[PDB]
């Protein structure tokens, strides 16, 4: 029982517009924050990569669904780029080639069996309104609900399942590094908290929104993902506790408390630390935004699921870190990762599959058990088909979920590995590979090809059940 996966479970693979599509300017495309990142900044990026073709998804998304077929796929998550869509940002340009891409796409899912699952926002912002500021700026939240209404209508009739934003926790770092994630602005502390504070009312607005002009029609859910690691104490005192649970709020509570709480709002500790630490430097005003009573009530409430991005964990301990200002600091933990934990190829990803469960049982309990759809969980390494570690990360972190589901009564409904296939992993280029098939970036054709993940995943997927010689 504890390793068969419940029947109405989803099982499938994840990607993001960005990291695939390529055709960065074909056909009407306008530019984003990435298009900008990579052209002018190659020195913020290994080996001055770009997205300009990737994986070539846009032309080759025929090929991707025949990967997804072939792995048993039941949901593809990909992502909608707002400037293919929308090329000036602003809802007065709607660029007809790129309603017929994603149509093109979600038509090729669905005579394949395979259900569509939207990521509305993966970090591809349009460079017109990162000309405004960007996600600091509360403008956007408008924006955001109209790019919305755009994909509702066009796609909402055959997509049942949608995520507003993808992982605010790292694109809001965007604002927090001159040298980091686009748009790579220095402003942590401070413009990263303002990037926070309008996802999360553009967030708001979008699922009023689906109420008020669509859901009655369409009949499908709204959710958002959102990323987090587990953090364990480094010792087992109550202060070593405190810190995991700064940590939680931190990063998770940030976006989960004003939502999927009844009380909404941000976390009180989030409110207070970051208060006190303003106060303590001087400032008239916290660094942290405020919500008003009206708008604590418009934005509680707003999911059908809670959609999480989840890789690996850190040990916190009691203490205070980090440059002032910034969230990190503000947070009020230190974090290391343990020695013992098996590496990948990516700095910040230890393999700790246990996390993965603690994780799960946290937010059963901070948020009451909502429905929790697995959107990211994967590997990185350098390269290779025989690729035992991915196999192990994968079989042991779904052993650890189907355990949070069985054992501990956490409703998981889905999960989706991260990746389908290599992709642009952002300021790694190509050089981290996530994916479950393997492309050559050498090759103009952009081959896809299966390692031992996607083949193990596969008899996972047609079974139902993890194999025999994977148990404990
Ligand atoms: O870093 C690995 C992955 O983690 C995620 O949380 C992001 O959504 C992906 O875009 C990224 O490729
Ligand atoms: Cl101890
Ligand atoms: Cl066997
Ligand atoms: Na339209």
């Amino acid at each position: 029982t504890v390793y068969t996966f419940p029947d109405e479970f989803k099982l499938g693979a994840a990607t993001a517009s960005y990291q695939i599509e390529g055709a960065w300017d074909e056909n009407g495309k306008g530019p984003n924050i990435w298009d900008t990142l990579t052209h002018e900044h190659p020195d913020y990026v290994v080996d001055g990569a770009t997205g300009d073709i990737a994986d070539d998804s846009y032309h080759l998304y025929k090929e991707d669904v025949k990967i997804l077929k072939e792995l048993g796929a039941q949901v593809y998550r990909f992502s909608i780029s707002w400037a293919r869509v929308l090329p000036e940002g602003h809802d007065n340009i709607v660029n007809q080639d790129g309603i017929d891409y994603y149509n093109n796409l979600i038509n090729e899912l669905l005579a394949n069996g395979i259900e569509p699952m939207v990521t509305m926002y993966h970090w591809d912002l349009p460079q017109a309104l990162q000309d405004l500021g960007g996600w600091p700026n509360l403008v956007l939240a408008k924006y955001s609900e109209n790019y919305a209404r755009v994909l509702f209508k066009n796609f909402g009739d055959r997509v049942k399942l949608w995520l507003t934003f993808n992982a605010p926790l790292t694109f809001m770092d965007g604002y927090a590094s001159e040298i980091g994630m686009a748009p790579s602005i220095n402003t942590p502390g401070i413009g990263d908290y303002l990037a926070a504070h309008t996802v999360i009312h553009a967030h708001a607005r979008i699922y009023h929104l689906y109420d008020q002009e669509f859901r009655a029609e369409q009949g499908g859910k709204v959710g958002i993902s959102l990323n987090i690691n587990w953090c364990e104490p480094a010792t087992n005192s109550a202060e070593d506790r405190a810190s995991c649970e700064n940590y939680q709020q931190f990063n998770l509570g940030l976006y989960a408390h004003p939502i999927f709480t009844e009380e909404g709002d941000y976390p009180a500790v989030l409110k207070d630390r970051v208060s006190r630490n303003s106060a303590d430097e001087g400032y008239t005003d916290s660094r942290l935004p405020q919500f008003t009573a009206e708008e604590v009530e418009y934005i509680r409430g707003t999911h059908d699921f809670l959609g999480i991005n989840f890789y690996t964990a850190l040990l916190g301990k009691s203490g205070v870190e980090g440059y002032e200002p910034s969230r990190y600091r503000d947070s009020g933990v230190i974090l290391t990762q343990d020695a013992a934990w098996p590496i990948s190829a990516s700095s910040w990803l230890k393999v700790v599959p246990w996390g993965f469960r603690k994780e799960l049982n946290w937010i059963k309990n901070e948020y009451n058990n909502p429905p929790v759809f697995i959107t990211e969980n994967g590997f990185s390494d350098y390269g290779g088909l025989n690729d035992t570690g991915r196999v192990h990360y994968y079989t042991e972190h779904l052993k650890e979920m189907l355990k949070a589901i069985h054992e501990d009564g956490v409703n998981v409904i889905g999960y989706t590995a991260w990746s389908l296939m290599d992709n642009f992993e952002w300021l790694r280029g190509y050089s981290e590979k996530f994916g479950i098939y393997a492309v050559d970036f050498e090759d103009p054709a952009r081959p896809r090809i299966p390692k031992e993940s996607a083949k193990v995943l596969a008899e996972i997927m047609n079974t139902r059940k993890i194999p025999e010689r994977f148990r404990d």
